[PDB]
């Protein structure tokens, strides 16, 4: 038969291995010829594999690149203005790639140009609370200083925004061995750790979901009217540059001024981690000078869009999307994901050649320019927003398939919790010691739920990947899954070789997944979810799981507010409306669930009515007015944290109104806005419940 | 059989007459006990008539009322400060109603309080072009003056906004016999003309679609957080008051300063129509003093919502809505409409008692607080916006059924043109001289299309009624129909007794429609449209009619721009993208039409796919970012004119960018914004076309 088991059995580890090798021999930087050539290869092959149509969708968006003939670097300069120390111009290339052309040197994408000179201040991870410590407790003023910050904890764009608002005139980012060097394992090429010359690339924008900085709201097509650079969304106003720990040691070792305030400010280098400002006595007349000459350029990008038309509901879309563009070779990020997508397409295509079709339409996407701000997915969605919002069932992301080899990681909407539990119970664990056991058993054992005994951890969606426009802007049910590490040792960072030249095919084949078994398990999870979403007669969403988390989030936000009991009395701040809405959602969802299991389906109009009620339930959490000063974050339950784009925040409107409230000048106005956000949230929860009531 | 003919034949003129009489014996002002009692009567009767459920939906919104013990009035005062002339405190009540309690005296709803004193300037109709003439050509400065303006041409709220922006410190509105006294007909009670003591009530807000001034975006429910008065939407900043032509004569007769600039500034009173400022020589030390003491008050309002559940598609809504609140007796506005709705409900209910049900759900609405800013419809829609946007097929409005007795008037979306043509061909004309002929024949003869020989005039929707939230905010296909006058004699105004105490049952029965035949014809048009929309297997919308008007609108906006050929060359202003999008819409709509007529319907999924494509086509013209500084006007093809809320404007974004462009300080910036609006329009038209392409 043509069922889920036929789909799943056709997936092969050895195919995934061949595709990864094929996608990782040369760099595929967005906007380059190399990456256009790969786009055309993927298009031709998805056609060979059996899809009904495969098209390129192109856009002209703002990208950023270093100047080839005028390199970026940082100096220590003496009182005469002699440059006595210079940071490196390139990462030493890995064995056998030392002749590869067009490796982009490390840089911070979208940095403005400049040569600022000044005294250094060390700001730990440049988090909101690091700046609070420095400015409020230690009384150190960053205004007109160059700040040096270690990578980790939070998205680098948030670090830059925080430094800018503190008055810094430049930012230097570095990788500390405390965060990117796991104890007892060797540096690349002999193990999976970051060497002292390794550097993490990455953009430093604050887009808040806008997409292309020049065309917020509308696709960057051939006739688009653009903003001028001065009005572009999300660009930083001070120069930024990333370095490795060999270079960082030479900038940190002379630091004077105040001592670090406690041991959470000390990394693992042989230096005091003094905060500054400036260098100790003998070197106190030396300065740090940045030299940044990168340029922003409007450049063409290419998405590949494949269609497998549905047999019964061709106007209902289940999307499997992930990016293709890489910083250099992309051995983990993104090609470990893209190779998985390619094998999934191949398997659906083999079923299609034997006469099978899914019930609903499946769209497959190879996105461009993800590394420069989620640009290709967001422009495409801006173009197709009306089709997506009335027809979009679900979005499954497909970036890196591995970031470790310990256990599964899932982040998703509560609407897919029961789908994920059911599927993982039918899959085999790849783990050593669990042969013959289910993936559910191994995952639950290694990553237990903090709430419920005998269940696994499933996280909220944050951002920093291509699901953002689908989930937080448009309200399409979304999820993602990969293999991950045990979060001991380097607990505040991704894998050590992230966005470095050392992320290669050999990294993966030698040190992460030599049998390609973790890749195969991830293909079965991502693929299996898509199969169910596109083929189950009733959509596989359980509204009751949203009711349970809504109560948890309401308890959490109430507890935050209750740190201020005297203000809640004075300004009559009540959460009663929100708890009432959550109770109502719980009751209405339960009755909906009963009708769903019973009506059953001799009647296709009743079925589609309840499938439409299921599809539009995520959609009901969208406020067309957006969140304050963030118009493209429209989901009222979930937004990316204002302090860290990678992390999700629940009831973000209320959370941000409460944050640091004890420091606001006008408390009556601040508490007024807390109350306004309570009203908005309660109304939206009740309105979402009401979509599940009987329709007439 | 239970078909359209059974529905239509059950409607009776004599029932409509009895209901009008019943609804017009006492005043039904929003927020009063009288109007709550009528709401409860309508609820009980719609239940008796056979609807499945009938509920009240209440809101607490900002309303405005005069102070009972401190009356509003205007004076001429002398140099000593003696009040030598005072305007009247009330309209003389009509015969037999001189003992009715609670007739609200004439006032301008939402006026601030004040007693400003000053010199008068006469500003004709207070249109944008009247102020341009006064300030640019005649060099007269309205700053710190009281302005007096005649009613007509444009919505009164626009007059107030224009006066305020010119620096006026108060506004006096009056009814000129030139606009409200038809030659050769007598004053009420002996004919249908406005007497010298008659006054037009009405609100003076500039809401731009917001609804309740205190809760933009969200329903004004029990836990809503409100804006303070200072941040309320749309309130005027200077006092305003309306008067009749007896009083107006006494304010205008002493005017000096400059002469009227031409005869289009002269009405029909025996006065020079001098512009001022101030009075002639001997009276030049006299002034005009306003006394306004009205208060804004948060007050409860009640909508009645009736449901007739659909047999096949209960999750698809066809809405018939009109208001119940009146200024005084409401003999035309709104009860001539509400009596029509009541008989329509009764007729659908009789079919339902014999076992029939419509295919789709029909919702019936009796809206409150329409006269204070479309408040009841807009709050209800804000509450139910998620259900309306995914399930709303169409909205048919039902305010005043008559404004004359000459011929039919229809304003609607192009999607209902072919529906209206087909229906009116099957209805009998009520007109003298057309007995035995169709309503299509009489209407086409009396109101020919300016474009097409052998077809009737159908106008764009403007605003100033309860369809605004459904059409311009939410993108639900909308229409309205009534009997109207021949637009000779008083061509710039509604009927003479509009919003006066003299609009009574007797006005209608004696002078407009003694046989109730025009009412019956309007019930058949409104009712017939609802019947078809709720019962036709394929929705009765023709996408090809949108293609035809889109070309007309594109030609029109191009022609406006081409008044500035040198600027179009210098700034490279091209309409090519918009014409391309319109061509594409024409081609795609034509192919869609062919698939629609053929697929035919053994296949209900294919049917619903194309019914969904039809329903979501109006919805595709919505931009979730809104129009500039008007976030609740989201439709890109149609908005209410920025200069006149009653009139519709096509491609409003482009139109407003071009308006008065030759006066802007920075032409490169102004023409940049023209180009931005061209891009937005072209994109939206192409995106709307693409919803009609094959779905996969
Ligand atoms: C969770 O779900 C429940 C439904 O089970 C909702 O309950 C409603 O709650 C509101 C309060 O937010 C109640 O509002 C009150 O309505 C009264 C009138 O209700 C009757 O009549 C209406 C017609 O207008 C019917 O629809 C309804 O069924 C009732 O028969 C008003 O009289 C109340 O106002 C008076 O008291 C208040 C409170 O002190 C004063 O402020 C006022 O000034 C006034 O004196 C009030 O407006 C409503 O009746 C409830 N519906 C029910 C029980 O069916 C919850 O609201 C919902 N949670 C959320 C967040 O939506
Ligand atoms: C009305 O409907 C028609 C479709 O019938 C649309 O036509 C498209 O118009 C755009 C222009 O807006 C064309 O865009 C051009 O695409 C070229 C590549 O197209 C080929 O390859 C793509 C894959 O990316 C395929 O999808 C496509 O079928 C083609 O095979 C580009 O090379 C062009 O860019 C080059 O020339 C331009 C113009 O001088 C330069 O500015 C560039 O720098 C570059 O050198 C260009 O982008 C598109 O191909 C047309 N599609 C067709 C014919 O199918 C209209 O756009 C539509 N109207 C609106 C308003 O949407
Ligand atoms: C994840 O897996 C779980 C466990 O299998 C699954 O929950 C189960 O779903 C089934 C199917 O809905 C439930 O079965 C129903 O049981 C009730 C009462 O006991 C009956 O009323 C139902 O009978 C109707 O429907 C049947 C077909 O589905 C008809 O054969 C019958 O004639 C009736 O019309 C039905 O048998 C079962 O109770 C739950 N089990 C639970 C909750 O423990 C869950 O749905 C899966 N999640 C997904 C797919 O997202
Ligand atoms: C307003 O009234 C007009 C005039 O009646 C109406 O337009 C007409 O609609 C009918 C029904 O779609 C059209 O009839 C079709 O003609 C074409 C080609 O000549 C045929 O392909 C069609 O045959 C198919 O569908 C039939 C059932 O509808 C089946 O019996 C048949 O087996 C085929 O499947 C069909 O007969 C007619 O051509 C137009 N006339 C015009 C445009 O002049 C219009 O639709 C009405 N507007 C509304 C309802 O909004
Ligand atoms: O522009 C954007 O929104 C994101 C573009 C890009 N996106 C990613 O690289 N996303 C990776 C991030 C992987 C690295 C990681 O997870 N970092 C991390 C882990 C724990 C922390 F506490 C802090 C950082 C992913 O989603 O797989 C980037 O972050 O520069
Ligand atoms: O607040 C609002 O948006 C409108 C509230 C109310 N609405 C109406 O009274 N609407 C009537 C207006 C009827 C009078 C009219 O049509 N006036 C008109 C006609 C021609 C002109 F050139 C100018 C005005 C209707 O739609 O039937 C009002 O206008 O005060
Ligand atoms: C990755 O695999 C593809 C597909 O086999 C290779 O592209 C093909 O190259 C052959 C030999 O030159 C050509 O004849 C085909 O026309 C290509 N097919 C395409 C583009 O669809 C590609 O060379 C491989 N890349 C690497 C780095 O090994
Ligand atoms: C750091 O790099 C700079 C720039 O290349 C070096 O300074 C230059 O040295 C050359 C040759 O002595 C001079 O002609 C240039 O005028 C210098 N340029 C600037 C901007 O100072 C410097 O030697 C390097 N420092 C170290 C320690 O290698
Ligand atoms: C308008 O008609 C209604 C309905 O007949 C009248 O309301 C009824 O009044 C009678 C006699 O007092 C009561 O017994 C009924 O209970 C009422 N029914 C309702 C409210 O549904 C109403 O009196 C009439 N109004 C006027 C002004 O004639
Ligand atoms: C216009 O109305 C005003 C207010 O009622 C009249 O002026 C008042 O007259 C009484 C009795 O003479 C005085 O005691 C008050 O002090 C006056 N009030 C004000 C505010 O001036 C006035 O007589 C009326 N004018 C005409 C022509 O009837
Ligand atoms: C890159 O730098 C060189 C000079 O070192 C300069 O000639 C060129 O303009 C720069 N390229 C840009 C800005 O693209
Ligand atoms: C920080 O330093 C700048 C520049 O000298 C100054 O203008 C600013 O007010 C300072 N802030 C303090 C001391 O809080
Ligand atoms: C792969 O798994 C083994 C077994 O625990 C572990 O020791 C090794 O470090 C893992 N590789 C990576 C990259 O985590
Ligand atoms: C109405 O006017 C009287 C005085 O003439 C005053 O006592 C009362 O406060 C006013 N009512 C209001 C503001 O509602
Ligand atoms: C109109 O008069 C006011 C007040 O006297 C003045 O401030 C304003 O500038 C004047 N505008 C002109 C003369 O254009
Ligand atoms: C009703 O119709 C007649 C016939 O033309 C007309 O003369 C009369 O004035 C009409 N009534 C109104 C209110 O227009
Ligand atoms: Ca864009
Ligand atoms: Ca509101
Ligand atoms: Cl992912
Ligand atoms: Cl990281
Ligand atoms: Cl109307
Ligand atoms: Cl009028
Ligand atoms: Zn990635
Ligand atoms: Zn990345
Ligand atoms: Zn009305
Ligand atoms: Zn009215």
């Amino acid at each position: 038969k043509h069922n889920m088991k036929a789909f799943l059995d056709e997936l092969k580890a050895e195919n995934i291995k061949k595709f990864l090798y094929n996608f990782t021999q040369i760099p595929h930087l967005a906007g380059t010829e190399q990456n256009f050539q790969l786009a055309k290869q993927i298009q031709s092959q998805w056609k060979e594999f059996g899809l009904d149509s495969v098209e390129l969708a192109h856009y002209d968006v703002l990208l950023s690149y270093p100047n080839k003939t005028h390199p970026n670097y940082i100096s220590i300069i003496n009182e005469d203005g002699n440059e006595i120390f210079n940071t490196s111009l390139f990462e030493p290339p890995p064995p056998g790639y030392e002749n590869v052309s067009d490796i982009v040197p490390p840089f911070s994408a979208f940095s403005p140009q400049g040569m600022p000179e000044g005294d250094l201040v060390y700001v730990n991870y440049a988090r909101t609370e690091d700046f609070f410590k420095l400015e409020r407790d230690m009384k150190i003023n960053c205004s007109g200083k160059i700040v040096i910050a270690r990578y980790g904890k939070v998205f680098r764009g948030n670090k830059v925004k925080n430094a800018q608002l503190a008055g810094a005139k430049g930012v230097i980012l570095y990788s500390d061995p405390a965060d990117y060097f796991a104890p007892g394992v060797k540096s690349y090429p002999d193990g999976w750790n970051l060497p002292g010359g390794g550097v993490q690339r990455g953009n430093i924008l604050n887009l808040n979901g806008a997409g292309d900085p020049l065309t917020p709201g509308y696709p960057a097509n051939e006739y688009a009217y653009r903003r001028g650079i001065a009005e572009a969304v999300g660009l930083p106003s001070i120069p930024v540059h990333p370095i490795g720990y060999y270079d960082a040691q030479k900038l940190l070792e002379k630091m004077g001024g105040s001592a670090p305030p406690d041991s959470s400010w000390r990394g693992s280098l042989k230096v005091p981690y003094n905060v500054g400002p400036g260098f100790t006595g003998n070197f106190s007349t030396q300065k740090v000078k940045m030299h940044i000459h990168s340029t922003n350029e409007v450049t063409r990008i290419y998405n590949v869009i494949g269609t497998l038309r549905g047999a019964v509901e061709p106007d209902r879309y289940v999307i499997l999307g992930g990016h293709r563009d890489s910083w250099v070779f992309g051995g983990i990020d993104p090609q470990s994901g893209a190779a998985v997508v390619h094998e999934i397409v191949r398997s659906f295509g083999t079923l299609k050649k034997e006469g099978w079709r899914p019930r609903r339409t499946i769209l497959f996407a190879s996105w461009d320019a993800e590394e420069f701000g989620l640009l290709g997915s967001t422009e495409w969605a801006e173009e197709n927003s009306r089709l997506l919002q009335e027809r979009g069932v679900a979005y499954i992301n497909a970036d890196s398939s591995i970031e470790g080899n310990y256990t599964l990681r899932v982040d998703c909407t509560p609407l897919m919790y029961s789908l994920v539990h059911n599927l993982t119970k039918e899959l085999k664990s790849p783990d050593e010691g669990f042969e013959g056991k289910s993936l559910y058993e191994s995952w639950t054992k290694k990553s237990p739920s903090p709430e419920f005994s005998g269940m696994p951890r499933i996280s909220k969606l944050g951002s920093g990947n291509d699901f953002e426009v689908f989930f937080q802007r448009l309200g399409i049910a979304s999820g993602r899954a990969r293999y991950t590490k045990n979060w001991e040792t380097n607990k505040f960072s991704g894998y050590p070789l992230y966005h470095s030249v050392y992320e290669t095919y050999e990294l993966v084949e030698k040190f992460y997944d030599p049998m390609f078994k973790y890749h195969l398990t991830v293909a079965q999870v991502r693929g299996g979810m898509v199969f169910e979403l596109a083929n189950s007669i009733v959509l596989p969403f359980d509204c009751r799981d949203y009711a349970v988390v809504l109560r948890k989030y309401a308890d959490k936000i109430y507890s935050i507010s209750m740190k201020h009991p005297q203000e809640m009395k004075t300004y009559s701040v009540s959460f009663d409306s929100l708890f009432s809405a959550v109770k109502n959602f719980t009751e209405i969802a339960s009755k909906f669930s009963e009708r769903l299991q019973d009506f059953d389906k001799s009647n296709p109009i009743v079925l589609r009515m309840m499938n439409d009620q299921l599809m539009f339930l995520e959609r009901a959490f969208i406020d067309p007015l957006g969140l304050p000063d963030r118009p493209f974050y429209r989901h009222v339950i979930y937004a990316p944290s204002s302090h860290n784009k990678y992390a999700g925040e629940s009831f973000p409107g209320i959370y941000d109104a409460l944050f640091d409230i004890e420091s606001k000048v006008d408390p009556s106005k601040a508490w007024g806005e807390v109350k306004r956000q309570i009203y908005v949230a309660a109304f939206t929860v009740q309105a979402a419940a009401e979509t599940l009531s009987e329709v007439a």
